[PDB]
DNA sequence: CATTAGA
DNA sequence: TCTAATGA
């Protein structure tokens, strides 16, 4: 956690670099187990060898260790960090929509900068177009103060269209979070569950409405169950306009809301931990349901859930408010 | 790990 | 169809 810090650190630096600049999934994949392990190791690793003893730690990595323990540096790391080429790849990458593959490609073509990114807006797909567009506003945090406004709104329309829709703004915001990266609305409806062959319009109506009133200003990807866009709160009585925000809304078969909600609510560890728990308690929990476990090793049969509670009850736990789902 | 764009 | 990118 701190004792093995630098090690795993350059380690992740290293892996992340393969997979991005290089198409070296393996080596990249290497660096990670190693980093994974040394990370777990209970003692200050003092030299290649020591480390070396570990599963996943080869002569290659071990080699880097020493260099690193001897000199609090690494050439490859010093050389990469410099590399204008791989710098570019790391950078272009931030663009919402740009990934390594494309990061490379642009680079090759010679699109290194954001300005390059502009002059060549043609070479970019819509995703990335918007991605380039709201580049600033994308990178910014979302004041809870604003979250409340946004949430306030979504809620309204959702209801306006059909009183029957149920909505939940999940993620950190739900968990208290003084800020947030983007809003996650989870949605469901009674008419929609496990069997009943969809009703695509379900998602649809909603989006249409959101845009209807001008909340959603763009579409990143509307699909039959996952919309993915951009929103913005009405810029009041001018002088101060609102930053474009990522928004995601997903339709859910009513008979799986809570688990999903539970899930998306996090935190990542509370989740795990909870998950890890359901298990001893003789169960299974995942993004959509919760199943009683059986001795033969495994089992099925999706237990009924009416609220975050039910889930808790099941594994017989203490109801924990979103606020304290921190871990 | 699954859902959407795109080509 | 596959192959990218998001997310989480
Ligand atoms: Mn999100
Ligand atoms: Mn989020
Ligand atoms: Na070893
Ligand atoms: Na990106």
């Amino acid at each position: 956690e701190t004792l093995n810090g630098g090690i795993t650190d350059m380690l992740t630096e290293l892996a992340n670099f393969e997979k991005n600049v290089s198409q070296a999934i393996h080596k990249y994949n290497a660096y990670r187990k190693a980093a994974s392990v040394i990370a777990k190791y209970p003692h200050k690793i003092k030299s290649g060898a020591e480390a070396k003893k570990l599963p996943g730690v080869g002569t290659k990595i071990a080699e880097k260790i020493d260099e690193f323990l001897a000199t609090g540096k690494l050439r490859k790391l010093e050389k990469i960090r410099q590399d204008d080429t791989s710098s570019s790849i790391n950078f272009l990458t931030r663009v919402s929509g740009i990934g390594p593959s494309a990061a490379r490609k642009f680079v090759d073509e010679g699109i290194k900068t954001l300005e390059d990114l502009r002059k060549n807006e043609d070479k970019l797909n819509h995703h990335q177009r918007i991605g380039l567009k709201y580049f600033g506003d994308f990178e910014k945090r979302i004041p809870r103060e604003e979250m409340l406004q946004m949430q306030d709104i979504v809620l309204n329309e959702v209801k306006k269209v059909d009183s029957e829709y149920i909505a939940t703004v999940c993620g950190s915001f739900r968990r208290g979070a003084e800020s947030s990266g983007d809003m996650d609305v989870l949605l469901t409806h009674p008419s929609f569950t496990s069997e009943s062959t969809k009703q695509p319009k379900l998602l649809h109506q909603v989006v249409e409405q959101l845009q209807k009133v001008h909340f959603i200003t763009d579409t990143l990807s509307k699909g039959e169950t996952k919309f993915m866009g951009v929103c913005q709160l009405p810029s009041k009585n001018d002088e101060k306009e609102y930053p474009h925000r990522r928004i995601d809304i997903r339709l859910i078969p009513k008979d799986q809301y809570y688990c999903g909600v539970l899930y998306f609510t996090g935190s990542d560890i509370f989740n795990k931990n909870m998950r890890a728990h359901a298990l001893e308690k003789g169960f299974t929990i995942n993004e959509y349901t919760i199943r009683p476990l059986g001795v033969t090793g495994v089992a099925g049969e999706p237990l009924p859930v009416d609220s975050e509670k039910d889930i808790f009850d099941y594994i017989q736990w203490k109801y924990r408010e979103p606020k304290d789902r921190s871990e």
